[PDB]
């Protein structure tokens, strides 16, 4: 009530952390996750937190540069996430905010909202006018094998209570995809939802061919069958597909979603908070998905996702893949295959000795 | 014939150069142009050259990082621009190549083609199976005023022989746009083509309103009336517009053009070699534009553009705006309002003392 807090500075650092569980692709395991950690100091005793997953270390320095540079021009500015977005939008209209820039802007938006929650002793979800209801979740893996992996899967379903599993495919031929899926369904029975993520690996005609073959296995969705930019190719797959098509982890801001929806690219979407424009963009897209009747899930950043899904009219699944555990004070918790938001703000605090250990520069 | 050259290293540096002529926007003049200069050393006594215009210094370091990092993984690799593109494509499929990354990849592609021309003593246009025919050009300004600017305009048309001028608008109200355009047409007579660039400043309904008012002035095109990502809004303007709609300077790679064309966003396109994916992407888009019967122009990078326009089936205009003069050995030449390609390769050589003077780090 007294006055709106204001930004006094912004800091970001790189870390390469160990994964709680290495996930293995066709070539090899990934056991390292490169992140960027963002702090937005305010004039009211609160520093806002957020992280980005950066995919490859090659992106660490640029992202740190961009976050810090953008943050600097913001010092002195009132902490109003809507007005700040509009400012960052005007600022990159010509250079363009798709890509690394876009991640910097979304990261900052998350940090902003996080500060606002802290400053109120509330979780963001309550700022957003909803509550931290538990959200059905699914557990995300690389290339699963039924024999070689029965162990970890039993755990996910029985202890953590996961009622849905995602695996990857596409790397090889149709035979491998099918065997992998035949195994999984046999092993897990009919009551577990199985999702298959092709990670953009196919072209539209090949996607159509594989999907027809996999339809007998009761899949919940096929994810990014073709390159993410190829919206017309997604729509073409979607049109012929007996299985719901999921995509969206790689699209940029509300406009990026508007054009994908206009093209009818997918049955389901799963925006990444890093790429859709933070909490502020997410909410915009939530309204679009409501109008288009499209079930909306999240792509990673499970901690913050849990704050927006409860106010997403078409909320679907929260993806669980944990990259930020080892550097958080309070890793993510799944209870009976659901995640519940944690306050205050986004519930993101750094385990500083953890950070110091893993920091790269 | 003996063996295909191979990459041995890649270097990039930042410079902020003075413009041959400061161009003034509504707020103020821009007299500084931030660039990144790219060298790709080969094992055959040739280093490939290319530059990027980086819009804002804030992008200088990230771009240098990205070019050098990407280049490093390429050392040892045979200098085959098609195979190299496909490699950089696989490498960023998940992180995404829109944005800064995309500029790094296009820059590298230009450098590659430049080396290939040098290594043959030829201009790239001849590598591409065409010839360095002169290309009609137009001269690009900021917010012009007829009284206050008659002087520089007389020069452009009379000495350099420019038969086409572009100015900016949108910053203010319709009244200002109209007066500015009424002045220009009165001053330059009916034989000079006038283009108006709104630089994404309007929304679709406002764009429609202004364009209807400006139609009496015989404009050649209206450029980016609305945000570049808003393809559906462009199509909506285009549908109602009596004046050709031009756009494309901000779209990403061939797929980005494919979706814009699929959406019917514009009557004309003008890809930026930095954003369309270098020479290799350009050529792809050239074929798309041919099929869609869309006149294709270039956005800046006038030196390299002059090498691809002669093999672009729907070649239209080459945009002249000079940023790289002060650091080139051979600035750009316009003769009788046309530009002709200069070899060998892309005809890009550094004036090294010039560079040393302007380099930023
Ligand atoms: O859907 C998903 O999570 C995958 O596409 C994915 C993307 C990026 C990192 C890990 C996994
Ligand atoms: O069409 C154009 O050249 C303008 O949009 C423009 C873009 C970027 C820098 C200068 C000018
Ligand atoms: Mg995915
Ligand atoms: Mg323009």
């Amino acid at each position: 009530m007294m006055t709106t807090a204001a930004i006094t500075g912004v800091t970001a650092r790189a870390v390469i952390t160990p994964m709680k569980r290495p996930l293995r692709n066709a070539f090899g395991v990934i056991d390292s996750g490169p992140l960027v950690l963002i702090d937005v100091t305010t004039d009211q005793g609160v520093t806002g937190h957020s992280y980005l997953f950066a995919y490859t270390r090659l992106a660490l320095k640029p992202l740190v540069h961009l976050v810090e540079d953008i943050g600097r021009e913001l010092a002195g500015k009132a902490l109003v996430p809507v007005d700040l977005m509009k400012a960052m939008d005007a600022k990159f209209r010509l250079l363009g905010w798709q890509g690394l820039v876009g991640m910097a802007v979304s990261g900052l938006d998350m940090a902003f909202w996080d500060a606002l929650g802290q400053l109120a002793g509330k979780p963001v979800v309550e700022l957003l006018g909803g509550s931290a209801r538990p959200i059905p979740a699914y557990d995300s893996y690389g290339v699963l094998d039924a024999r070689d992996d029965e162990r970890t899967l039993r755990t996910a379903c029985d202890e953590h209570g996961f009622r849905a599993i995602k695996s990857k495919g596409g790397h090889g031929d149709l035979a491998t995809d099918e065997a992998m899926i035949k195994g999984l369904r046999a092993l897990l029975g009919p009551d577990i939802a199985l999702m298959l993520d092709f990670n953009q690996s196919l072209d539209p005609a090949e996607a159509t061919r594989r999907i027809a073959r996999l339809a007998d296995y009761d899949l919940t969705w096929i994810e990014e069958p073709v390159p993410q930019e190829n919206l017309s190719g997604h729509a073409a797959v979607r049109e012929r597909s007996e299985i719901p098509i999921q995509a969206g982890e790689n699209w940029w801001f509300p406009r990026g979603f508007a054009e994908a929806i206009a093209a009818g690219a997918s049955d389901f979407i799963m925006p990444d908070l890093m790429k859709v424009g933070g909490i502020t963009g997410w909410l915009n897209v939530a309204g679009q998905a409501d109008a288009a009747s499209i079930p909306m899930s999240s792509h990673i950043l499970p901690e913050a996702s849990a704050h927006v899904l409860p106010v997403t009219p078409t909320a679907h699944f929260l993806e669980v893949l944990d990259f930020a555990g080892a550097i958080l004070t309070e890793p993510l918790r799944v209870i009976d295959g659901k995640v519940t938001a944690k306050g205050p703000g986004l519930g993101l605090a750094w385990n500083e000795s953890a950070v110091a250990k893993y920091q790269v520069t």
